[PDB]
């Protein structure tokens, strides 16, 4: 039985899929702009904090596509109060037990929970992730909660790579049987579960690779360097 209106289930759903927080995009929809009755209500003089500038006190190469980070604000939050006091906040308690808040620089989304736990996504660098998180913590402080920027941690780094050559997925799936899963009628990519580093690679026919599960960017580079000779061996000539 699934109920993402429950705080714990909503938090765990972010990191609990088959690919974990790779699929965080499923939970940051907030309100549907095209749906007229779906808009988050705000107080008449609610401030838009999306331009927040203040910070709470503290060859082939893969590219970083996304960084997911966690922050402990250290205080309980009334999510309905946060939503009403911030025009850049979206809150649908019946669908997901978090306030969805967005800022423009670095362009990110925060998932803010009643316990004061926060998840920040959308950043392309560790410094941007930390900068955005410190801004969300400041916004919560400005609304009036005794929030603190603590326990910043990168939970996931998504990498993407294009090897610029097609891949023989049948032979790669057969040859690396124990570490691969390939069901092309169910999902187009070959799922490669690397042991060391512990990284999931999504290998597509086009030579486009997606790497997920890293908590350090060095793991993305290591996984790509490890898989590159395998991809070259299975190049479709
Ligand atoms: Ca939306
Ligand atoms: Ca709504
Ligand atoms: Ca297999
Ligand atoms: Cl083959």
């Amino acid at each position: 039985k699934t109920n993402l209106a429950n705080e714990d289930e909503a938090y765990e759903a972010i990191f609990g899929g088959e690919f974990g927080s790779l699929e965080i995009g499923s939970y940051i929809g907030g309100d549907e702009a095209r749906n007229s009755k779906d808009y988050t209500e705000h107080l008449p003089d609610a401030v838009d904090f999306e331009d927040e500038d203040e910070l709470a006190d503290d060859g082939i190469v893969p590219t970083l596509q996304n960084i997911v980070a966690t922050v402990t604000l250290g205080c309980r939050l009334d999510l309905k109060t946060v939503a009403l006091h911030a025009r850049n906040a979206e809150y649908n308690p019946k669908r997901f037990a978090a306030v969805i808040m967005r800022i423009r620089e670095p362009k990110t989304t925060a998932l803010i929970f009643a316990s004061g736990k926060m998840v920040v996504t959308g950043a392309k660098s560790e410094d941007d992730s930390k900068l955005a998180s410190r801004k969300y913590a400041r916004i919560i402080q400005k609304i009036g909660f005794a929030a603190k920027f603590t326990d910043f941690k990168i939970q996931n780094i998504v990498g993407s790579c294009d090897v610029k050559f097609p891949i023989r997925l049948e032979g790669l799936a057969f040859s690396h049987g124990t570490f691969s899963s390939y069901e092309p009628e169910l999902f187009p990519g070959l799922i490669y579960r690397m042991v060391k580093p512990k990284i999931v690679l999504l290998i597509f026919v086009s030579g486009k690779i997606v790497l997920t599960g890293a908590k350090q960017r060095e793991e993305i580079y290591q996984a790509f360097e490890a898989i590159y000779p395998v991809l070259s061996e299975f190049r479709k000539m």
